[PDB]
């Protein structure tokens, strides 16, 4: 069956794992449990289509750089994710994609903006300026919440069909 | 706000009305009722912002094309709905994106392709032959059920952040 090659990116602490774990296992993780690397297999049907989705989510201190390349040229698609009550991370999308674009060799890689945490109440990154960054990415943007499941497989499997029309 | 035209569009009997009802009413019907004009306004918040949802809900029978012109040119973005039990259903397709792009003069529209019904056990249009023809129209492609509510808020969503992206 069709297999799709997704990774999750993202600044620490913005939730990728949480997002992640909310999609495979249907609960939403609150304890502190830094990732090295995970690997994620799920068959599922989306759109009517049988397949696997290989998740792999990974890291994001400048520990896991080296490493960074490796995954980053095996993926087919990126789940690029910022936290919007953390305006550094959001600052810091720019640096995943321009690695990946760099590994890829590409211009337009398979991509979903994701701010997440959109359940909490301090937010101090606007949507509409999140938005104007993914227009300029000529790629969707998503806001998720991991705590009540909100836009997770949105995000998904959003980034599927990015990948299904490349 | 910013609002979004979004026009329903399909052969007779797809189920173009139970997407729009349940999406604004959360339920489904099951009622044979034709629809010959009918018009919903919905405030809602989508990845973030607060927009306005102005959904024109049509028919689909050759009455309905001098009165379909009309509407077709002041949608934003349309739902091309078939029946994944109705093979005549996915073949007019073709019928209604040729016409929309007569009126609006243009080679891309935002559209998405929705092939609704999928709850039903007896389908006669496979989701690769679907999916093959949405590819070749540039759109993404949305399997919904009104009946379960698989899929109607993301076939919805998905083509207000086309008409975004456009
Ligand atoms: N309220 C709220 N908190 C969230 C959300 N998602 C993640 N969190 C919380 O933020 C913290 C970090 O989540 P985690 O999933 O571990 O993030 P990470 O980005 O994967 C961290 P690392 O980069 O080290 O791998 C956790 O306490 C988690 O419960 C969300 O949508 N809402
Ligand atoms: N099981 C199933 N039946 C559905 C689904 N959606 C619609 N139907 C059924 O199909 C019939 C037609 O639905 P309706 O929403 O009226 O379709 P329409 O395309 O709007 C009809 P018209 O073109 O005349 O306006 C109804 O009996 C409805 O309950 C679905 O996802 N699943
Ligand atoms: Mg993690
Ligand atoms: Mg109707």
């Amino acid at each position: 069956m069709t297999e799709y090659k997704l990774v999750v990116v993202g600044a620490p602490g913005v939730g990728k794992s949480a997002l992640t774990i909310q999609l495979i296992q249907n609960h939403f993780v609150d304890e502190y449990d830094p990732t090295i690397e995970d690997s994620y297999r799920k068959q599922v049907v989306i759109d009517g289509e049988t397949c696997l989705l290989d998740i792999l989510d990974t890291a994001g201190q400048e520990e896991y750089s080296a490493m960074r390349d490796q995954y980053m040229r095996t993926g087919e698609g990126f789940l690029c994710v910022f936290a919007i009550n953390n305006t550094k991370s959001f600052e810091d999308i720019h640096q995943y994609r321009e690695q990946i674009k760099r590994v890829k060799d590409s211009d337009d890689v398979p991509m979903v903006l994701v701010g997440n945490k959109c359940d909490l109440a301090g937010r101090t990154v606007e949507s509409r300026q999140a938005q104007d960054l993914a227009r300029s990415y000529g790629i969707p943007y998503i806001e998720t919440s991991a705590k009540t499941r909100q836009g997770v497989e949105d995000a998904f499997y959003t980034l599927v069909r990015e990948i299904r029309q490349h």
